[PDB]
């Protein structure tokens, strides 16, 4: 049972399965390749007539693994998954710059449903809209008697869409990524109404690193997010993840990146290095942007790639683009999983003591840090076994001396108690816009990781398991998508409060939810906020 | 959704016809291991089990992907969050596990008398199942060959479950449990396949890897006697990657370290009867007990903790012992291995990068029945130049450390490739008149770093991914082989595939062609291993 859209740009031919529409694979702008690699994103000029969108649309090229550092058998996986066969299997290529639409049955041009604007996370370095299916969500939507048209987007990850260094900046090709999530949206503003959504409803929602670029959106161009004399979203939801303090994209670490990049690509020495980028075959490419440190690795949080300040997209760096109150501010619900570090504290379990902590951190994390600030800041996290994450399980779930501690630590910094430095910085700039935040509990018990980091996909994404958490999460949220507040549409359990009334949030459990202040490890919190801007990676 | 029933001896079971084909999924062939029968023998149900739905999926054994106890930390990690309840449920994974499956063509009756192919899921005697193994398109090719047949796929236990060791297990006459299981599923094989249109004399048993190893255990089991109500319980055998495992005994020093390393993580420790006791601990903690000693996806790599080893009974000897002495079930075979059988194990281990370092590696976890004398002798057979090592016949490229090509030729030989020749060697001086065939598989040549490695006749052989030459001849010769007994005789063939005693030839097939060659490379390791195989017992 097929389905066509037409729309300004050309048309399409859907799919619908047990009353939802979708279209996989529409394209928003043309092939980053050839000329337009390490290019910003480009509209489609022409019509691009009908393409069929009954399939699985492609992802941008991935970096599940390090081609050129960590462990042997990393490496060795990281090469091998990068063999045309494989990147053929898995429907990856520079071609990637399209996204999904899903909606209710016999929605039709007609219809003025809110917008729900999906951006997956994988830390700047993997990721696609392939696995994010919104049926389960708007299957809730409906039933809620809140439907909603539900896009899913990919943008460019890793080398390809965040690659750094002075030669990006000059060639104004910074955060293409950024870009392609945002001219996402103005497609989106140009052509939804079409599939039968109101493009003066969109909620941008985001996860790990989708949820960091909505923060980013938000931020983008000093705060304008105008196209064609109208704002491009009107709400945000961030699951783990806002503000990431960064130097400069034509700063040191990003310049040894693009340096080792480029030596990769048999690159070095030519006249223009970045032109030269362009030439080099895809494979060859994808390895050698490939071969610096990634997420899965001892390097863990100190990414090799991501957003980073360059003057105009990203004006500055994060925190400085809130205190100077150069961002869209719009209402926004922001949650943490409880246990959000633990995942990326497995891997440096050499890290086992406050010296060694500091060590860690100003050998990949904060050069503009000293040794003092960084020690002050870890001693603010007791040695004691029972005050680390996973969070209130007493002398358990210790996968290594100091492990619990580094991942109370790395999931601190990076995004609960940012989210409070954010929210705090938000509330006193912008007092008049609404935000509601809340922390996710659903998973405790779960050995050594806790309610950790992502698993909101499952149990809010997906809704599994079907329990108490399921129904208030995706309830608040879709409320939130149509009313542009959580606690309006469908009725609610438990009237989620406003942050800044009383810096209360929502813990939510698997069986249900209470009310709790937004103030724990208090000192902790004190000494990142008052020193944020030593935190830039 | 089209059903079909099928009655027979034990009960009735209810499958599905897709597409041509029609298949029965966790069929019970023996008693559920659990309770007072975990690390018990199998037995047969006696009682009628009723009507069974088999229109599913089965379930599995359990599992030891990755050890809980030893090895990197992210690895003990994702090893011990497995085994958890929640997965094991999602997975169907549980100590109720012994069923198999039934593939035949559809409209096939009690009267059809096909022959049959029964295949032994390798999985380093510690994973695997019989789930991901669908004779769908191996069936479907026989079919269109004129020369159908009865796929049966059957699980068996392994790791702790099945191939736990020491003196006690050993005095309770319960060693080598997974060969037990794999013979008592032939033994339902023979009394119960009729009823599902298979041929019970016509049975071919094949399998890959630690199944392959199995299927010379089979033919090993209990002094070579293989008949079962004065019958022979399969006529033929294909190896896969692995046959003769020299092995010290159930009782011996590794086994019961094994076995005392488990009763203590288990709470077992002191008790009067830690055998019985073990039987009475919670699946999930026995579970993560098993599991906790090392796993071949580790530095220990295929020094496992976990393959048969001789009881005296079962597994009367050690297994080249068994060959040497006419004490097996001479059946006509094919015997195969990838040309890098090595590179996979070698990925890990990844400091043994000199001589000394190999020898050392050996003696600390392989064989304590070597000298440093015997080791160095042998492994000095293997060069150090890059272009010698596996992936063979890739010069300077694929050395994924230094020393890794040579460590890979070295494992993939003395386990695999050249134990086969050693085997073959054997067999044919001590039964001559019993027809062998062997080849090498050598179609993923250029694949970077493993080469044509491990397992990967599971997607070129068994479901014919990518269609090619390849494919086709090898389906066609083993197809040929379970219908006739002559891997030449039945559906015409390109080139006749020559018995190896006649000249010591063997296949090379590639993914686009086959040629016959001397199966005398790397000729002064064979030597070495032949001449010295007792002191290679794992
Ligand atoms: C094959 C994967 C299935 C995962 C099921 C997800 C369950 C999530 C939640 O809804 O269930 C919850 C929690 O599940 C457990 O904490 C383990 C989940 C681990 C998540 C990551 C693997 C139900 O548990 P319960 O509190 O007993 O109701
Ligand atoms: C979805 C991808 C898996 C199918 C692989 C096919 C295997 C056999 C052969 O036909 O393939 C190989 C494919 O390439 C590599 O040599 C081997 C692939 C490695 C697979 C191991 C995971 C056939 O190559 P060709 O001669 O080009 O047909
Ligand atoms: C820990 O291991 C990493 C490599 O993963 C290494 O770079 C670092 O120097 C080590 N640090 C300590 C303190 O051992
Ligand atoms: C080593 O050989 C001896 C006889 O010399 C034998 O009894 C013993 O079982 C062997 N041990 C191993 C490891 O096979
Ligand atoms: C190699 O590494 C393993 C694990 O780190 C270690 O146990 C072993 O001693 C090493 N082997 C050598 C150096 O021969």
């Amino acid at each position: 049972t097929t389905v066509n859209v037409n729309y300004p740009e050309g048309e399409v031919v859907g799919v619908s399965v047990l009353g939802i529409e979708s279209f996989r694979g529409v394209p928003f702008a043309q092939p980053p390749v050839g000329n337009l690699r390490l290019k910003p994103p480009v509209r489609y000029t022409e019509n691009i007539g009908t393409k069929d969108t009954t399939g699985i649309g492609p992802s941008c090229p991935q970096m599940y693994l390090s081609t050129g550092n960590g462990e042997l058998l990393f490496q060795l996986v990281g090469n091998l998954i990068n063999i045309p066969l494989f990147q053929t299997a898995t429907l990856s290529s520079e071609d990637c710059l399209t996204l999904n639409i899903q909606r209710p049955a016999g929605t039709t041009s007609n219809s003025s449903l809110p917008v729900l604007f999906w951006i997956f996370g994988g830390g700047f370095e993997l990721g696609t809209n392939q696995y994010y299916d919104g049926i389960d969500l708007l299957t809730e939507g409906i039933s809620l008697g809140e439907p909603f048209i539900f896009v899913a987007i990919n943008y460019r990850v890793g080398g390809f869409g965040f690659l750094g260094g002075k030669e990006i900046k000059a060639d104004g090709s910074s955060n293409l990524g950024l870009l392609d999530q945002r001219i996402a949206l103005e497609w989106v503003a140009d052509n939804i109404a079409s599939f039968g959504g109101d493009p003066s409803k969109v909620t941008i929602w985001g996860e790990s690193a989708g949820s960091i670029s909505v923060f980013d959106q938000m931020a983008l161009y000093g705060g304008n997010n105008k196209y064609k004399g109208k704002a491009l979203f009107r709400g945000g939801i961030m699951n783990s993840g806002s503000v990431v303090p960064a130097a400069p994209v034509d700063g040191v670490k990003a310049q040894a990146i693009y340096d080792h990049v480029v030596s990769e690509a048999g690159c070095a020495g030519t006249s223009d290095t970045l032109a030269c980028l362009r030439t080099v075959d895809y494979t060859k490419f994808l390895t050698a942007v490939n071969s610096v440190p990634g997420i899965v690795s001892y390097s863990s949080i100190a990414l090799s790639y991501l957003p980073r300040p360059d003057g105009v997209v990203l004006i500055d760096s994060p925190e400085e683009i809130v205190k100077n109150k150069q961002y869209a501010a719009v209402p926004m619900i922001i949650g943490d999983q409880e246990d959000e570090g633990t995942l990326f504290a497995v891997l440096p379990n050499n890290i086992t003591s406050t010296a060694k902590i500091v060590q860690y951190f100003q050998d990949l994390y904060f050069y503009n840090a000293t040794k003092e600030q960084l020690t002050a800041f870890v001693n603010t996290y007791p040695t004691d076994i029972t005050a680390g994450s996973p969070f209130n399980t007493g002398i358990f779930n210790e996968l290594y001396p100091g492990f619990k501690r580094l991942a109370a630590i790395l999931g601190d910094m990076t995004f609960t108690l940012a989210r409070r430095a954010f929210l705090q910085l938000c509330s006193e700039v912008n007092p008049d816009v609404p935000s509601w935040s809340y922390l996710a509990s659903y998973d405790y018990g779960f050995p050594f990781l806790g309610t950790f980091h992502a698993t909101d996909i499952l149990q809010v994404f997906y809704g599994v398991l079907p329990n108490y958490a399921s129904g208030s999460i995706q309830k608040y949220y879709i409320n939130f998508v149509t009313t542009g507040d959580p606690n309006k549409g469908a009725a609610v359990d438990i009237q989620w409060p406003q942050w800044s009334a009383k810096k209360n949030i929502l813990q939510i459990y698997a069986t249900k939810a209470v009310i709790v202040a937004d103030n724990f490890r208090a000192k902790s919190y004190e000494y990142l906020y008052n020193n944020i801007g030593i935190f830039r990676i």
